[PDB]
């Protein structure tokens, strides 16, 4: 009767302890998202096993084999029974698997070196000096591109056509061209993340300006599955118990580094 | 016939009365964010629909004695409303006894004053006399600190609890209304996207301070096994991802305020 919870490997929402060579089973994790499942677990009743998505992927679906990835596919193919992550609820993934109601709020924000001239996206629109660019994939580019605003329009516009490239192949590698490039560079990312970076050594990057959009990270369930029920309960409970700001606060400054 | 009955509250800007609404008839007598929102969703749900205000005006709460809810929440689950399109908190009672979509909008507990007091924070109320600050009698609001763990604001309830004269209010303008009149010796907590609406009305005597205080989300509701709920959820998400969602935001908030 274990439930089988597939989960990403992103701080602070689920990381390695310092010593999980010694430890196994769920032992072995702690963060946000570990903390959240235990919560969850406790409140729907009953027992589970956390394991990390076999290719590390949040979930986006092939155009050419239309075959779905990461925890999404785990839970649409019947690998995992629920995905606890920060997994944000889109229109595509809402069609092929079911999410609870959120249980953390963001949106799209701007991630600087401290010292840069920047404090809008409309800063950034109207200058070329300070380059800027998202990830080659995900909610977020997707956002400028199809995006009928002209600040964004143009934001994308420049994006499009940038030499040398302004895209990044993942986050990690976004967030470390912004401290590498001297104050020349702004990455655009989901505000949780960047008010987390923002928070750890050597702490030279923070956050400007309001979110661009709003989404949402939802605890998935295969679609049609009786657990989703209890799941999405469980989340409003805890959030009007200010459980998932304590969470938050937690993770994010409580054992932060600045 | 095959027309929705769309329940909805009258709460600016959401839903409000057009300028000739004597001289109109049906869903073009209203309009405002869910009005237009509304629309939407019918549009990409394809269905005619019929927009109509709830009796007793209210949103939903279950008598304690009675065990019978009111507002929009009691129209759905006694068949009454095929769809409640309004600012809805989505809570956990609620979602008890009905459907909700996915949240269209995100708001918290803010912190409304008059133009000039000397506050910035929640914690800054706590700390002091000189300023009243209370809410709604009745509500998530006052529900919050009652059952709150942090310090500041279960400080703040032992301070509004005992209280005299009262610091509760019955009614959302009437917060705002003594907040206008205090002289800035009163402050008033409410949902931020009111408070937000608020600072864009004359006389723009009052502005939103600090950061919210909690997390909610207000979304469209509709009665268990429904077989509008699924298409209307998805109808949410999609409009989000178009910005439409937001383009609704700006327009009834700051593209028609007057400050
Ligand atoms: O569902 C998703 N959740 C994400 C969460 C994060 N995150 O910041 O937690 C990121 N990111 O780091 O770029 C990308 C994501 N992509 C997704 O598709
Ligand atoms: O579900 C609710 N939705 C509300 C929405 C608003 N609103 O701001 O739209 C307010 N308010 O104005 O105080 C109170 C509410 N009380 C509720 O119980």
């Amino acid at each position: 009767k274990t439930v089988v919870v597939t989960t990403i490997l992103e701080s602070p929402y689920v990381m390695m302890k310092k010593n999980h060579e010694m430890l196994e089973g769920n032992e072995r994790y702690e963060g946000y998202c570990v903390d959240l499942a235990a919560e969850i677990a406790k409140h729907c009743g009953f027992k589970y096993k956390l394991t990390i998505v076999g290719d590390g992927k949040y979930g986006a679906r092939d155009a050419d084999t239309k075959i779905w990835n990461g925890m999404v596919g785990e839970l649409v193919y019947g690998k995992a029974d629920i995905a606890i992550a920060p997994l944000t609820i889109t229109y595509v993934r809402e069609e092929v698997i079911d999410f609870s109601k959120p249980f953390m709020s963001l949106g799209i924000s701007i991630m600087i070196k401290k010292g840069t001239p920047i404090e809008s996206a409309e800063d950034l629109s109207k200058q070329t000096e300070i380059a800027y660019g998202t990830l080659d994939s995900g909610s977020t580019k997707e956002f400028f591109r199809r995006s009928k605003i002209c600040v964004f329009d143009k934001m994308w516009t420049y994006m499009r056509s940038a030499e040398p490239s302004v895209f990044v192949r993942t986050t990690a590698e976004g967030v470390a061209r912004v401290r590498k490039s001297k104050g020349k560079y702004a990455y655009l990312l989901e505000s949780t993340m960047n008010e987390y970076i923002e928070q750890r050594k050597p702490c030279d990057t923070m956050k400007v300006g309001g979110n661009l959009d709003s989404k949402g990270y939802g605890i998935a369930t295969p679609k049609g599955s009786s657990l989703g029920n209890a799941v999405n309960l469980a989340v409003l409970k805890l959030n009007e118990q200010g459980l998932l700001d304590k969470l938050k606060n937690k993770w994010w400054y409580d054992k932060g580094e600045c």
